């Protein structure tokens, strides 16, 4: 109250032990950063300080804030100098699993380590024994542990479970998974616990559902809450054809007496405004655009057709926003602050406009060198 939030260079010890630790940027002598947490309806304050020795802003990624505070160098703020900072300071009106990155991370490979989990309480959370934080990402790293259209194949991914803690059999567990890859989408396959998807992108969803066939696309989050059923530790798995690969575990020793069995219970809403009907806009996929993509009236609706006629996928974030996906049949999915557009495919999302000022929507191709799209509102 500030907490100061320090980009600066550090290492990390990706590699397992007794490997090489690797040398990047992160925040606060680490990355991930800190978990930065607050109730529902409170106020951050965060003092950020660039000391990476380029320009640079820090987004809260899926934060329905103030726009002043959004992090978008040249349309929300004067980009962060090396040496300087700024004062972040904005209420999260929305209980769920969010994040942070720098604005430049899908882009900057030496941002790859600018990152971490922001965590926002509800008033009452569910009853879990333990609630965990698991940053899936992917990492091309050389021989002596430093960073190395890609041509590359997928080689070294890993879930970093925060805190590394000791669960117990019979444990329920809270599980916000968090794809922070920029470049990846990962299936992810639970093992060990059983349970349920209980929120997607920081937004509750009015039945749980099974985990099953759980995708992340690149900045995606799923929360789960599920029961710890055996001795094998939980695991987090990436199916493939070639066979199962390990992203990560939880360790499990001992056992819960005290628990006894009960429905895994569904999340509180956040206030989602029901869409009507609205502009019809298209956007096909292919320094800011001198003029924004639409410019909209406070609290209208709007249907984004998204088209990808690339071979490759892109993500595809809405500042300031939550929108729904829409599905095969005309009707409103999932409600998701970030989505993925499969290549030669076409998807349609529905936004209401509420949020007012200059936001980013952020198309990014996956595997590809990036640097840009806007909504005036």
């Amino acid at each position: 109250a500030p907490v100061e939030l320090v980009a600066q260079p550090v290492n990390a010890q990706i590699l397992p032990e007794g490997e090489p630790a690797t040398p990047m940027l992160g925040f606060n002598g680490g990355t991930p950063g800190p978990v930065l947490r607050a109730r529902q309806g409170e106020v951050f304050d965060i003092r950020f300080q660039n000391q990476i020795g380029e320009g640079s802003a820090v987004h809260w990624h899926g934060l329905r804030i103030d726009n002043a505070m959004d992090g978008v160098p040249g349309m929300t703020q004067d980009v962060v100098e090396a040496g300087g900072e700024f004062e972040y300071s904005f209420r999260a009106p929305d209980a769920g699993t969010f994040w942070y990155h720098s604005h430049n991370r899908s882009w900057e490979q030496v941002a790859k380590g600018l990152y971490g989990p922001l965590i926002v309480e509800e008033p009452t959370p569910p009853d879990v024994d333990h609630d965990l934080i698991i940053m899936i990402d992917d990492w091309r790293i050389t021989e002596n542990g430093v960073l190395a259209h890609q041509g590359r194949l997928g080689n070294f991914a890993r879930a970093l479970v925060e805190p590394v803690t000791p669960v117990r059999r019979g444990d329920r567990v809270r599980l916000r998974l968090i794809n922070v890859a920029t470049d990846r989408i990962f299936p992810v396959e639970l093992e060990g616990v059983e349970g349920k998807v209980v929120a997607l992108d920081g937004m509750p969803i009015v039945d749980p559902q099974e985990f099953s066939g759980l995708i992340l696309a690149p900045a995606q989050r799923a929360d789960i809450i599920a029961d710890v059923i055996t001795d094998a530790p939980i695991g987090f798995v990436f199916p493939t054809r070639d066979g199962p690969y390990l992203l990560g575990e939880i360790p499990v020793k001992g056992a819960n007496t005290t628990r006894q069995p009960s429905e895994i219970p569904a999340l509180p809403p956040n206030e989602v405004t029901s869409p009507d009907m609205g502009s019809a806009v298209s956007l096909t996929l292919t320094g800011l655009t001198d003029t924004p993509l639409h410019s909209f009236e406070r609290g209208q609706t709007a249907r984004i057709r998204l088209v990808n006629d690339t071979r490759f996928p892109h993500g595809i974030h809405l500042h300031g926003h939550h929108f729904f996906e829409v599905g095969a049949d005309g009707n409103l999915g999932a409600l998701r602050d970030t989505t993925l557009v499969d290549a030669g495919e076409t998807r349609d999302i529905v936004c209401v406009f509420d949020n007012p000022g200059n936001w980013l929507l952020h198309c990014h191709m996956l595997g590809h060198q990036a640097a840009k799209t806007w909504v005036e509102v």
